[PDB]
């Protein structure tokens, strides 16, 4: 398993160019199955799931090629089944179901786990398509959807916010007969970006970004060009890299409005921040950060995806801070590892009490969550000595060339292969 051997302490500063959000590129790529004409999706990161999605689409009869853009021609999509071998590594493959049934009246996606009484993440997608008039069933290892003719617009009330089901319902709704209204819709910028992509193809959607999205079905969608938005978590991750090392940095190709709560919190930590249309700068002016208090909640509130990074910030800040998770109350895998690096923190239920220390010490660490893993790399950058972060493939799957980006900021880092 590959590892990153990092040597500190180092000050992280300079510039970084933010990649597009894999979490917006993915739903957009499947939404492209609706387009009857060629489409160009710009600013698509080069990550495993993107390649996995490209192969899946190709297997459906889509002409697919990529570079920084991914070009799609779904004009001749003629196979409506996504097989086990092509979906096995990716849960998001369920997003092919909605577009397929909406445009072709049929679709089937290989699903692990067979039949079950207990509620599963997949069901939300299923209930959404059922509300839209599709008949669904699980058989011979597949979830199979069909509808005679067109789907039918409906007033949907979501019991709990779900990014995945919102995408499925909104995407499929664009070709439904009549109007669809999604109450308590997911508000994430990724939903906004996906809605905007559908619109650039000719769909009628309003409300994206609020708790209610309204869609007006249309006969068909055309083609076009759309640029995926910047990855806000990668952005926050680099902002934190400078914030914790007394550095200064500028993130190019960013989008400030997707990070309101994160910026406000970085200012509370003592960061001098400026922003423009598509860039963000942060300057610590050589100072240690001030501990802050954080509460994760649904977007636009503070994101759980920035929680490990901010935990790290508090752990090297002046003062005591409290991190509270209301989205995933058990996502604190990084704490014990940062404690082995010299930190001081108590985990109390769904919160972490942090007592910032002066300097961390290198150690061998590891976390299986992408964000926590990136946080351990950042900690290694500022810790005294050598740190070895193991199982970095989690990072490789969600961050584009994080190694190069950090090296350009002054990091002393190396990938170690083999054993
Ligand atoms: C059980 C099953 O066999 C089936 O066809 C459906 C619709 C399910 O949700 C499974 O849990
Ligand atoms: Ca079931
Ligand atoms: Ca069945």
């Amino acid at each position: 398993m590959d590892k990153f051997r990092v040597q500190g302490p180092t000050r992280l500063q300079g510039e970084v160019t933010i990649s597009g959000a894999k979490n917006a590129a993915l739903p957009i790529l499947f939404a492209a199955l609706l387009a009857e004409e060629p489409v160009e999706i710009q600013n698509v990161p080069k990550l495993k799931d993107i390649d996995t999605t490209m192969k899946l689409l190709t297997q459906l009869g889509t002409k697919v090629e990529r570079x920084g853009s991914v070009w799609i021609d779904a004009s001749n999509v003629n196979n409506f089944s996504a097989p086990y071998d092509l979906v096995k590594t990716m849960r998001a493959s369920i997003w092919a179901l909605g577009p397929l049934v909406a445009r072709f009246g049929q679709g089937q996606v290989s699903l692990p786990g067979g039949c079950a009484i207990g509620a599963r993440p997949v069901d939300l997608h299923i209930f959404g398509l059922e509300k839209l008039g599709a008949e669904i069933k699980l058989e011979e290892g597949y979830v199979k959807a069909s509808v005679n003719g067109r789907l039918k617009g409906a007033h949907i009330v979501m019991d709990k916010v779900s990014v995945g089901a919102t995408v499925t319902i909104m995407s499929a709704a664009t070709l439904a007969e009549g109007t669809t209204i999604i109450e308590n819709a997911a508000r994430e910028p990724e939903i906004v970006d996906t809605a905007n992509f559908l619109v650039a193809l000719g769909a009628k959607i309003s409300g994206q970004g609020t708790d209610r999205i309204t869609i007006e079905g249309v006969e068909r969608l055309g083609g076009g060009v759309y640029r995926v938005l910047p990855d806000r978590i990668e952005t926050g991750t680099f902002l934190v890299a400078a914030a914790i090392s007394g550095g200064k940095i500028v993130c190019r190709n960013a989008q400030p409005d997707t990070l309101d709560a994160v910026l406000a919190k970085l200012r509370e930590a003592g960061a001098d921040i400026e922003t423009g249309e598509d860039w963000i700068s942060l300057d610590m002016h050589g100072k240690r950060p001030k501990a802050v208090t954080v509460r994760t909640a649904p977007h636009p509130a503070f994101p759980t995806d920035m929680q490990a990074q901010f935990t790290l910030l508090n752990l090297v800040a002046e003062g005591t801070g409290v991190i509270t998770e209301t989205i995933f109350e058990n996502r604190f895998m990084h704490v014990p590892e940062l404690i082995r690096m010299g930190a001081h923190a108590e985990i109390e239920s769904n919160t972490v009490i942090c007592h910032g220390v002066e300097k961390l010490s290198g150690a061998q660490v590891m976390a299986t969550d992408l964000r926590a893993s990136a946080s351990l790399v950042l900690a290694g950058c500022i810790a005294e000595g050598t740190t070895v972060v193991d199982r970095i493939y989690h990072i490789d799957r969600g961050y584009e060339r994080i190694e190069d980006k950090l090296r350009a900021l002054g990091a002393n880092i190396e990938r170690v292969k083999g054993e």
